[PDB]
């Protein structure tokens, strides 16, 4: 009894982001979320313009735009309206509740003004997410909860991911899902997103480890693969993402079945 | 045969960082690390100032001011090199090795280019330490592990703080020390920093939880800590400093012994 994406967007006690979400993956057929670590507004607008249609999410990295404004958020606004896609930043909340919510309203970022998305680390235990939620909930925005990492020796594992799922299914009208390797959750109102991820085997030097599309999205059961370099350094980005696109979009739909 | 701050300052595996701090630890007669969560760099400048002389160390936190420039953080090097403190930023570095490297050197804020002292979470695995010591290590700087959390709920805990010690102590090189709510490792050439700390008891509503400087320097055995709200929040942040500085020095005094 797996529901569609678009049938996932329905349901009772889905997140209006989440359902956002789910809508747009339905209707243009694309589970990839882009990770555009880049340096240069130039080249995050001109990724996000070619590559808009066949994303669902952009992750940005606000931390390293040499040359982040504000306006550029809003020319980014603009090309995601357009296209259809969400923003996920990707600043690593991580926090007592208290220092958390300036972190996120405010500074020169105001990240919480653009973000669709951000994501926490569920170390500190929940107070994380209730201050996120402070600033977050009044300005219709939804939080992603870091329950697993792809990278060697990640200690979100175990227990430590079975506190990040309760977290979550507590704090549902602010999470909409997670940052995992695998479904962690059986409710189906939570994403899961999954990092790591490349066409061919292998890693980086600094302990990131790669599985595929395929793996991540039809074996483990994750909803959206989370790509970066496996895009960003090819030469034709534009093909890079379409070939991420189809792959992760046949496994989801391969796992569906009729 | 616990050794004074003076004598850790010239243990053979010290770290340089580590023994510029321990030195003017000693020199100063204090061990209060000041947490200036403030949105204002002309707040920020004139508490760097005003309580200089009564600290070890200023916790920054630039992701909420307002009005960063870099030319702030030149200015507030030129006070932190007047009074003797180490500057420490509070950004929870806590990505895969090859992302928190930009993060921690690029971006408009250029972390790595002011700041003595950066702090790490350990849940992605030792690349977190491996991709910063890339960046910090040629810039002759040191990390800080987060070992424990002070706010309820926190999974930093167990195996937990065990793996962050073990990742502090083979990366010597480049982690200088433990944010931590007590000693948890036994080498003396590592600092432990404990936030969570005021003279009164209690927490606050989103999950702090306080201990007093006494019992975290006295009894559990910290060296340094660190103090937001029981500073920033009183009517005279002078006067508050002093006492929180008696306090942590007197503690660690009687810890010592003859
Ligand atoms: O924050 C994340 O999305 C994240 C979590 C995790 O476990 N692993 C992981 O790689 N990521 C992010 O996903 C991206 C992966 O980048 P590539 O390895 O270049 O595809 C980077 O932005 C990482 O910060
Ligand atoms: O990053 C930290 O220093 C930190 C870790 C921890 O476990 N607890 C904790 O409170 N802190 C920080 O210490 C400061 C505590 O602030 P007050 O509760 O206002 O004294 C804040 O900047 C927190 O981000
Ligand atoms: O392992 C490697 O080095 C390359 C890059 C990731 C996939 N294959
Ligand atoms: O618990 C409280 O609310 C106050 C503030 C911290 C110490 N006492």
């Amino acid at each position: 009894m797996e529901l569609s994406f678009g049938a996932r967007a329905e349901l009772p006690r889905i997140h209006p982001v989440a359902s956002k979400l789910l809508r747009l993956m339905q209707k243009k057929e694309t589970n990839l979320c882009l990770s555009a670590d880049v340096s240069l507004a130039r080249e995050l607008l001109q990724l996000a313009d070619a590559l808009g249609p066949s994303i669902c999410m952009l992750k940005t990295h606000v931390d390293i735009l040499n040359d982040f404004t504000l306006d550029v958020m809003k020319e980014l606004i603009t090309l995601a309206k357009c296209h259809e896609f969400l923003i996920f930043e990707n600043r690593k909340f991580a926090d007592i509740g208290n220092t958390v919510k300036k972190q996120y309203e405010g500074g020169i970022f105001k990240i919480a003004s653009w973000a669709d998305l951000v994501n926490a680390h569920v170390v500190p235990g929940s107070g994380v997410v209730k201050g996120l939620q402070e600033v977050g909930l009044p300005l219709h925005r939804g939080c992603l909860l870091i329950a697993e990492m792809s990278s060697t020796g990640s200690l979100a594992t175990g227990d430590y991911t079975r506190a990040a799922v309760r977290m979550a299914e507590e704090h549902s009208e602010f999470v909409v899902g997670f940052i995992s390797g695998s479904r962690v959750s059986m409710k189906p109102e939570f994403l899961h997103l999954t990092p790591g991820v490349q066409l061919e085997a292998g890693g980086d030097n600094l302990g990131q480890q790669y599985n595929s599309p395929q793996e991540v999205i039809g074996k483990r059961g994750s909803d959206i693969i989370i790509v970066g370099r496996g895009i960003i350094s090819a030469a034709d980005r534009l093909e890079a993402a379409e070939m991420y696109r189809k792959a992760a979009w046949e496994a989801y739909l391969s796992r569906l079945g009729v």
